């Protein structure tokens, strides 16, 4: 029904409230991509890292990860195009795809902290320091 606007998932992107992250309201059918960081000529920066996960209420708390979590977006080509579009669809083509409901709350966070040894880092990181972290309530307003 309708293409939010993307999501860039880097340290200098606005949208991301300090303490607070950014808070979205998706409706069953819409479209959302986040795109990774992208450095090339004319985009200025640091190559930045970061693996994404859709993750409950407590572990975007207290910002963690558990090793059973499996990223939804995985940004290791800081030089290369890399985005993934969550649909907010009510049914999964398959075992990997994500099913949303109505007036249910998702979040997604990363506990990764920007430098390519943290990567991989499953406690803190940027869901922490900079508040770099998703709220999106589903089918409400
Ligand atoms: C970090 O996130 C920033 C967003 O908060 C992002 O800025 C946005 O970058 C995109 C991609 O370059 C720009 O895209 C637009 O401009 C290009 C170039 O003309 C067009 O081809 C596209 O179609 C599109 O219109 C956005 O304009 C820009 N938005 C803002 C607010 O500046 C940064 O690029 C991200 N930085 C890194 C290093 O990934």
């Amino acid at each position: 029904s309708i293409v939010l606007e993307p999501i860039y998932w880097n340290s200098s992107n606005s949208k991301f409230l300090p303490g607070q992250g950014l808070v979205l309201y998706p409706q069953i059918g819409d479209k959302l991509d986040i795109i990774c960081p992208k450095v090339d000529s004319k985009t200025v920066g640091q190559y930045e890292y970061y693996k994404v996960y859709m993750v409950d209420k407590d572990q975007a708390d207290r910002c963690t990860i558990k090793k059973e979590n499996t990223p939804l977006l995985n940004c290791a080509r800081p030089d290369q195009d890399v985005k993934f579009t969550i649909k907010f669809q009510e049914f999964s083509p398959n075992l990997w795809g994500l099913e949303f409901q109505k007036n249910k709350d998702y979040y997604i966070i990363s506990t990764s902290n920007g430098s390519l040894e943290g990567l991989d880092n499953q406690e803190g990181g940027v869901c922490q320091t900079r508040a770099m972290k998703i709220l999106m309530k589903v089918g409400q307003d």
